[PDB]
């Protein structure tokens, strides 16, 4: 029950004040339905346990925590332009939520909005942050265009998991060594994270580019979905082999708690 | 001849250098592509010029005149992929030099690359960066959807000439006093340069919204492109008014020639 967590309370309070500041009604209508989406604001909360682990506090993390959602958020609705009204030009249109101008324009808000909420936290969280945003175009570029596959999951899912933790380190006072550490852990989580939901994918196929499909291309089905989960318990024993090396504390804890609810327990 | 300038040169320098960077060759093609138009480089230019107006040097200015670039290329393509192929969807598909696609992608990689050139410029410069970008979107959604025109012309064009000018100032050691000036005749010109953009538009529409459209919802054609003229003569009145209050130097006399090229020469 993460909703019960304080720093889960924290990023939803943030996010109901950010979304005050929308002046254009159906920018606001769009930014409320986006967030409205039943998600548990992992990024965010990963990045506010971070600054706990490293300085027991993360009040001054928070708009770093929004500018990471509202990241996430940008490249969801682009993503579902691209996914349904881009891409199949030839094919009847696919239903949207929002108009295609719409969701173009609302995720390019979304995006300028993050950089006046990372704003005050220096250059190294500021060019992270952008490298991730550039990783994630590519990552998308990459995505619709074996090796490019796990790049694409790196670029596309696991750099953004990796500057949540980073970010959050450095916004508790950490040097860049930790947060180093820390982008490793996030990187673990992301991979692991993508992999499941790309199994999830597979599977719902079977009942009618993933990593079951692509080893398929010279394996047994169920051989390809063996080494795909085995591929999930690697990047999440990856992943906790790191979280140990951090201070033991409930935040610690809750990161531990993180992810397995986000890889293996879904695999259940 | 602005293409003979040091300032444009050292643009065109770090543009080139920038684009040295992308590895992703269909985006680096993209990104060529749209560096490739011929453009004066205005923007990053008034950026550099008045960074030397406040501090006699622009060196250090660099990265945040190519990030400014590179936010307006990212509308350009974005606006390109919307006025092309998401807003008459029942009608005949138009043209794309990149598919749509490509220009969804190559927009966001640009708007992120920028997020990372301009992140060394500390928290005042960076959150105006932001609210830059969202005014831009905003004021493309009411362009699409009196005084929204204006607030149109304002949010779409004359705020990035503003933080192009402001940030050119606190890159050159300005205080916000300082800055809020150079703000003042960015915002000044730039909406002088849109009405003239709009005026050349409206007389193309005539050979076969704009402001003399506007105007004549209520007044006669040519009274429409008077008022319209006027206007523009007004707002490049106010921004040699704000300039000339500005030290004595080469940078200012090119901060004037830039003024009268993109607004009253073009209307000869």
């Amino acid at each position: 029950n993460i909703e019960e967590w304080e720093e889960y309370r924290y990023v939803e309070a943030g996010i109901k004040e950010s979304i005050t500041l929308i002046e254009d009604p159906g920018l606001k209508k769009m930014v409320e339905h986006v967030c409205h989406s039943g998600g548990k604001r992992i990024r965010p909360i990963i990045l506010l346990l971070v600054s706990e682990i490293c300085s027991g506090s993360y009040s001054r993390s928070l708009n770093a925590a929004l500018a990471v959602e509202m990241m996430h958020s940008a490249s969801l609705i682009h993503d579902d332009l691209l996914d349904q009204g881009l891409v199949r030009r030839n094919l009847p249109s696919a239903p949207e939520k929002f108009g295609p101008s719409g969701a173009l324009l609302c995720g390019d808000y979304l995006i300028a909005k993050s950089i006046a909420f990372i704003s005050p936290y220096g250059e190294k969280v500021i060019q992270d942050f952008g490298k991730a945003g550039m990783d994630m175009a590519e990552g998308e570029v990459l995505d619709l265009k074996e090796n490019d596959y796990f790049k694409c999951i790196y670029k596309k899912t696991a750099s953004l998991f990796a500057i949540s933790a980073s970010i959050g380190a450095y916004t508790g006072g950490a040097e860049e060594e930790l947060a180093e550490r820390f982008s490793h852990f996030g990187n673990a989580l992301g991979t692991a994270y993508q992999i499941v939901d790309d199994i999830l994918e597979f599977l719902e196929v079977v009942e009618g580019e993933t990593l079951p499909h692509i080893y398929m291309k010279s394996t047994s089905k169920e051989e390809a979905l063996k080494k795909s989960i085995d591929c999930v318990k690697l990047h999440v024993a990856a992943a906790k082999e790191t979280l140990e090396t951090f201070r033991e504390c409930p935040a610690r804890d809750k990161l531990f708690q993180i992810t397995d609810y986000i890889t293996v327990d879904m695999l259940e």
